Formats: C-alpha cells, structure tokens, sequence
C-alpha cells in the first residue's frame, strides 16, 4: 500500500502527544454509544465482537474481517483508515475520533 499499520499508529500517538493503549481500544470498540445515529450504538454493532469473523452492514450485506490476521492488506492505505474512521466515528460516536483513540483503536485491531 503507502504505509503500515506502525507508521499509521505512530503518527496518531504523536498528535496525541501519548503511546497507543490497545486494552483502550478494545474497550472503545465494544462499547455502547448514544452519541451518534440511532442504528450505529457501537463499532461492533457492523463488525461484530470479533473482528476476525466477517461483519455485516444495516442492510446485511458482508464486511470482510478488520483483523489483519484474517485480511491482510487491513491499515495498509492511510487515506483509507481515514476516510472509514471519519465516516464511522461520526455515525458511532457522533465525533471524529481524536488522535489518541485512533492510535487506541488500531493498536488494538493491528494485532488481531
Ligand atoms: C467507530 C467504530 C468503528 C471503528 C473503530 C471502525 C473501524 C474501521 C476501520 C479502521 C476501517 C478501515 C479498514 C482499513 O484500513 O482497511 C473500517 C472500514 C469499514 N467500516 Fe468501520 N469501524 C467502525 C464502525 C463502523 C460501522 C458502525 C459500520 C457500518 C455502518 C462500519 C462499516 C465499515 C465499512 C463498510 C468499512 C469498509 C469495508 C472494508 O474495509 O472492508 N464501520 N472500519
């Protein structure tokens, strides 16, 4: 691609001005959220609670796996990490992530 995932995780832990915490991550992924759109309460509720299984989108179409263990080219296009995370954390959360939860989140999804 044009990066990888450590390079797209070091330049987020840099903007956030801290190192990336995968158990964060974790724990963001799974949450519940109210923030955002109604049919959207969590990162799980398209991927699922184990990202190396497909995911599924609102109209039950099939997302390949985000484990990078089961697809494999997975954070290899910084462009792309961020057009999804700019359309999704918007839906979930109802914000963009910040720079220390995109360095949490891929932490955590780069070693599954
Ligand atoms: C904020 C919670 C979420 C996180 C952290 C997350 C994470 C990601 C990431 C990192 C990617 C890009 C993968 C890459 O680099 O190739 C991605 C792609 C994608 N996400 Fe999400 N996502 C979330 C929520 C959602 C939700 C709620 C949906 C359904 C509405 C969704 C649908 C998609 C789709 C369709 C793609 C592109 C398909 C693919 O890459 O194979 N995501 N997601």
């Amino acid at each position: 691609g044009d990066t990888s995932p450590a390079q797209l995780i070091a330049g987020y832990e840099a903007a956030a001005g801290a190192p990336a915490d995968a158990e964060r991550g974790r724990a963001l992924f799974l949450s519940t959220q109210t923030g955002g759109k109604p049919d959207t309460p969590s990162c799980t509720t398209c991927h699922g609670a184990d990202v190396t299984r497909a995911g599924q989108t609102r109209t039950g179409k099939e997302i390949a796996p985000l484990a990078p263990s089961a697809t494999p080219d997975r954070f290899t296009d910084s462009a792309r990490v961020e057009k999804w995370l700019g359309r999704n954390c918007n839906s979930v959360i109802g914000r963009d992530c910040t720079p220390g939860e995109k360095a949490d989140l891929l932490a955590w999804l780069a070693a599954q």
